[PDB]
């Protein structure tokens, strides 16, 4: 075989996993590997989702895996290997966070799989506390700081659009609104940064298509977004934008697209920070992350993004204490 | 003032199925969707994730959840999935379709209620099991046109035939012709005769050694047995990928008009010799719903197999009776 | 009996822009296609290669050619490109839209009458040049309501400022956000203020050494002078590709109701101060055709260039009344 | 960049070559070179080509040129260059096999230029008279036997299959009606091949949706279709099938897609032939051809096919004997 196809590692078939998985079919955008420690539920999915390649019309092989070898030749590892909640706690109580010492465990496991069979992939980390996670990946892979980053700004932007696109009766292709900072409750909805294709939304607000009360309505939306479907599922979190986000990095990088897609990166100077991953507008093309996009933030901003930094900071420590 | 609106299509029951055929309607932005359901809270969380991943797909559906019927007004297309997957005390072994059938005909005739008073218009595809005596159940509760209402059902087992061969001839699945009819369930009736290569007949394949009888044997017994065992791994619930892709092209070759040859649960009217049922069969759906039902002219042993699929679907539709 | 229909687009004129954008549809099975034109012959062969083109693509929409007008009937989208491209006698460096403007206009005319008779209740989107005075030369012929009205113009040289600023950047164009407003000629505005990656001014860029203003003063220029370019360059005729493409994507955008933003020339009504003229403006297309206008806030230095532009325009409506 | 857009050279940057620049960009298949020996024009094309990328918001690199080198490191070369008919003749007497003289020089020179550019390409020649002149290409470039096929077939069926879907009200994608042999008046319609989702038109004929005399109708309708287009357009011959059929054909080499797509290939025994090039059914996938179906034919069908293979053969020696 000349030509072979992409090939992405899903590491973790749960919710987000399998509808990754399910993605790669539709598009025909790579062979999947479900990987997880769980053996049958991952099989299950395969099947179902090779299956589904024959309505689709396309043809990628999906199969299951609970081995790492399994994983060999991957382009591109998405990582949602982790729980999505504190075993017996309340969705009232639901909190990122609290994730840190059950997943912090499940990533450094992932890591050494990862640096021991596909050390040259791509690598697009989903589990939560986010940011933290990325970090706590990153350490102990020993990756390029160019080819690990984390999902979440993509997702909290497309909520951050969807809500202005239903206000303004847009479609939200043509929204740009972009969520920067931490993937939790301070996260930074960039209002002043909110265009209509290109078209800043302060002419449609005094224009009276859209008040500043609703603007704020919005951001507000925008930050309990994944904590409100926590709260209506009952069962688990969000997985369909998840999973669209997180594949349209992935296709980004598998074909060098450059796309501007928010995520959780590597900073050395950027924003003033070091050693230390948070989301951030970025370029994600076949050189992994090609561009780390520096905004001009007004004082205002930089005080919302400190709040942002210092709690990756700290989740950063708790993460280190251990 | 809109001249020209999108299509609408009202998923009744929102669960794994109905959430994944929402979600297919955003990524092809096919119709405007209703996530239906008498669970409230859940269809909710699905709405506002379906619709935020329209930012991500570029595209623009609106994707709300709703509890009433009034909200289906106006559905281009109804894709039932409201019922149980699976009876509770039942093992994963002991599993099988016909066992729904006391759970499910009470929701589905609940649902054809809705249907009839609120979007009688629409096309209709049932999926929830038994399906082809869910069918004919939803059919007379609801009084709609019989080419208006099918099920979805061999779709999905061809599917399964056709991955299981293109697996073995190194053959993408689009170029493998494979079709599986009758009931949905074990006396399902995967058309080995008529196994193709874009049209070449598999057994060429057999005879230059290609795949061999026995490996089609072992496939045409896996695609019976297929939907048990995702149900057995899985450990919960049941297969929702490939349905849900299933029934959303069934959809889609309706609302776009495509006369897609895709095999689903039709109401007889003399074809093969059957009378007031529904069974799969291969079909053409279009603009006019089900335009066409093929009449194979199968062998006196594939009529043998036939005929207990049918002998099957005539003893759900009389323990329905007895209700 | 067809309960669910496709849509249906008329390419009034099958030349170059006109066969492009039927294979469009074919290959996104967006609507039933006629290549309408008054050549015979050459539409009928282009309807025969379009259409088996569906077999490839595995849709089904039709595909037929007509010269008569009777066969737009039930249009729901009319595309306009009938015309000249060059005028006979000039060199390709002369190559001037304004000069189409005798030729191009009685066969507006034409096809005005003819929608006006057999589709008025389509969505019409005109291409042929001098687009703005064509635009409205159809409106008033037609009779057709002024939001249902437009012409194809700068979506295509928004598409060429973002291409430009796209390869600098080295970022895809479906997150450079440059748009272009005014007449589809010299006097178009680039509008180089509001330029942005994903929302985020351009000028930030620039500051951070990512191009230069030179760079964008050469892209600005580049995007006015970009049709003539490829006049000289082919040596027959002009542009297709990417104006065939920014016309289908209007025409989807009001078929599946999209409300995207897609500046077209527009029927004025106050807008930037305009009265009873059609112009290049940013404006949402949706189900109801044109859905909004916006006005954005010039500065005085913009408005100069835009007045321009309107100029322009008012000089040829004028021409186009002097006949 | 660690990963690379596929590369797609299109020699010959004609109606057919722009087109299939024009699918690569609506498909965001691979980067696109319009090569030609015209210059001008494919600048024009690549232009406009280039700027349909932001109305599709995808991101290829559309250029053009007209050295060889340009070409290097092209997964797949598409070739076009040749003329469409003998300079003078009138359409009513336009026939493939008269451009041989014409196009095997052509073809001489872009199978140098391939052999010493991107001699690890999948090719794929489109130029008439195809049969011979993929012979031709194969033998001047010494690329290997799997590498190279010539696309007709697909296009041929392409026609058959619509005829057929119109007279039975079915969508082409159910109707599998295959054209194998030359790509000439002796091409071949296997008319007993032909299913509706793999059930045989005969059952549909006795049924009465198709009688036997509308089926021979578009047997020899499929044979003329070709000059049928060309009459019409007086201009040129078809573009829009043939692209797409050739675009078909390299996606699925890039995908490894493994697709049953009838080209004309390399024989060594099958169907009793050797040493030249001729339309059979076969796989496409990422190995090239990977697999050359052969049919159990009638005697009836092989008198037939015999015809085509003599059409092959002396046009072959023609060439020859130059
Ligand atoms: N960053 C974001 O925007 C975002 C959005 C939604 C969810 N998430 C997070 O993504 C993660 C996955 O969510 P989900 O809904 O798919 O969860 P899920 O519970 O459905 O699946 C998680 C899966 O990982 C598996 N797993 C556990 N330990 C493992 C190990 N050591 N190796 C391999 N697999 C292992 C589990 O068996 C399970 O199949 C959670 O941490 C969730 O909070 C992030
Ligand atoms: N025909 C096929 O090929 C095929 C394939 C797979 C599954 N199925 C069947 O499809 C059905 C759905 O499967 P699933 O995985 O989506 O199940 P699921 O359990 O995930 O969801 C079923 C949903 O229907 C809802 N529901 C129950 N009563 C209702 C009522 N009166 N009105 C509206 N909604 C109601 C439930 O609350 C739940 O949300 C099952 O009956 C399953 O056996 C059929
Ligand atoms: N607005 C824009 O952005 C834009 C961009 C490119 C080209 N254009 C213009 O679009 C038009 C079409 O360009 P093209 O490349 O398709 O040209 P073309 O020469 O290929 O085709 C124009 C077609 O219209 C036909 N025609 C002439 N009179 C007609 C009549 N009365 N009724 C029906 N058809 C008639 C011609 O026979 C021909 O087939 C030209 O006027 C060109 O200048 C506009
Ligand atoms: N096999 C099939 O099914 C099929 C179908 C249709 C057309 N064709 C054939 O495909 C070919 C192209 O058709 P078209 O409509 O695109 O033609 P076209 O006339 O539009 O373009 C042919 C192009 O090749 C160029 N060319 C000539 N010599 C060249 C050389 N040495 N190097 C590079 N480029 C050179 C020409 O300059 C021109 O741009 C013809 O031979 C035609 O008969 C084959
Ligand atoms: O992280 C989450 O679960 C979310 O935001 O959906
Ligand atoms: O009916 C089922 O559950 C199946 O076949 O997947
Ligand atoms: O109008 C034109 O011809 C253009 O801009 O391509
Ligand atoms: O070869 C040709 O020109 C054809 O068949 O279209």
């Amino acid at each position: 075989t000349v030509s072979r196809r992409k090939k992405i590692a899903m590491i973790g078939s749960g919710m987000i996993g399998g509808t990754m998985g399910y993605l790669c079919v539709l598009r025909e955008l790579a062979d999947v590997v479900l990987f997880d420690v769980v053996t049958g539920m991952p099989e299950g999915k395969a099947l179902d989702d090779s299956q589904a390649t024959s309505i689709a019309d396309t043809n990628v092989s999906v199969t299951s895996a609970n081995q790492y070898e399994k994983i060999a030749g991957s382009d591109v590892v998405i990582i949602t290997a982790g729980l999505t909640k504190v075993p017996g706690k309340s969705d009232k109580e639901w909190s990122r966070n609290d994730l840190l010492p059950f997943n912090a465990k499940i990533i450094r496991e992932v890591a050494q799989g990862v640096k021991k069979y596909c050390p040259l992939a791509f690598v697009i980390v989903v589990t939560n506390p986010l940011d933290c996670m990325v970090k706590c990946f990153h350490e102990a892979s020993g990756l390029p700081k160019n080819m690990v980053c984390g999902m979440a700004n993509v997702l909290d932007s497309a909520r951050f659009r969807r809500f202005i696109a239903d206000q303004l009766e847009i479609s939200p292709r043509d929204i740009q609104a972009t969520v920067i900072g931490t993937h939790g409750d301070h996260m930074l909805p960039l209002a002043r940064y909110v265009t209509v294709n290109g078209f800043p939304l302060r002419e449609f607000i005094k224009k009276g298509k859209m008040t500043e009360a609703k603007l704020a309505e919005i951001v507000e939306r925008t930050k309990k977004a994944g904590g409100e479907i926590v709260r209506l599922l009952g069962q688990g979190s969000a997985y369909y934008a998840p999973a669209l986000s997180a594949i349209t990095m992935a296709q980004a990088f598998l074909k060098d697209e450059k796309r501007v897609l928010p995520c959780s990166v590597y900073c050395q100077g950027e924003y003033g920070l070091h050693d230390m991953f948070i989301g951030l507008p970025a370029v994600i093309g076949g050189g992994g992350i090609e561009q780390v996009i520096e905004l001009e933030l007004t004082h205002e901003e930089q005080e919302c993004f400190r709040k942002s930094v210092d709690d990756v900071v700290e989740l950063n420590k708790s993460l280190a204490a251990l």
